[PDB]
């Protein structure tokens, strides 16, 4: 455990509305304060009912079926609470409660789903947000030149590792240390 | 009107839980892409019931009573919907729909209340977030030296947030 470590997280959901939609995937990963990847946490397909999956709009059915996530959700024996507790069992080994901001890309949406469906995991984070896309937005406005230099190869944890590498790029090319 | 303008916003709430708590203040302000303040929007006390105000924990009762916001809430004839529409009437003059990220300090909480209580104003923002406190967090971890150089009413908070982002632009970003 170290109080400067960062919790990175990436959810998949059935849609964008926490009131109607559910979490169907959680992945976590911990870095040190300098973005050295310490440990990859468990990628868990979160079981939801056939009823709930049938409410998915066409974009979500297409994406989550093609990826194999829909199959893994149907087969999963872990609901919201089991996935929450397994994620906490992983994070407790690496980061104390209330210290890491929520880190990732478009993490405001993810935190909304944590508040509704995994409030204990939500509480484990510092109140603050580290959305890498905050730096992409500023870069696009103040220094667009640097955006040509970074590329994504287009898997939850591939997205997290890409988010870490993206923050590291902004640390070298956008920040002044 | 200009596609590169930024919407800055600060809500006050009765508490932290959108399921139980309500918006009691909205303030907005628009900057250009380089943080030049173009216009201060309306600061509106959002009417909520005496029942709802009575659910406030000690921190919220102390803060919102002392500021005079509780008096203004009781006197207000603008609910969620009227405050939403008045805010949109101001923002339409300055920024097209779907262009500005939500800008401010600890703004994820505010957006949660927009989703529940002002979904039309929420939709007016780009899906993205510009939380200045994201840069404060990185600064604290990567360059704490610069935090001693900067030191800190809804709109005072927003103007302070703009000045804070401007500080990080000079002392933390490399242009
Ligand atoms: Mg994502
Ligand atoms: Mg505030
Ligand atoms: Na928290």
């Amino acid at each position: 455990a170290n109080e400067n470590n960062l919790i990175w997280i990436d959810l998949e959901m059935t849609g964008l509305d926490p009131e109607r939609d559910r979490i169907i995937e959680i992945a976590t990963l911990v870095t040190d304060a300098n973005l050295n990847i310490l440990a990859e946490g468990p990628t868990i397909a979160v079981h939801q009912s056939d009823e709930q999956l049938a409410l998915m709009d066409d974009w979500n059915v297409r994406t989550h079926t093609a990826s194999g996530l829909v199959e893994r959700v149907k087969a999963s024996t872990m609901g919201d609470r089991e996935a929450e507790l397994a994620t906490l069992e992983f994070l407790k080994q690496w980061v104390p409660a209330g210290k890491s901001p929520i880190c990732g890309n478009s993490i405001g949406q993810d935190r909304r789903f944590l508040f509704k469906y995994m409030p204990e995991l939500e509480a484990y984070f510092h109140y603050r947000y580290l959305d890498v896309s905050t730096l992409k937005e500023l870069a696009r406005r103040w220094k667009p030149e640097i955006l040509d230099g970074f590329t994504k190869q287009g898997q939850a944890m591939d997205d997290i590792r890409e988010s870490v590498a993206e923050l590291a790029y902004y640390r070298e090319h956008f920040i002044k240390l």
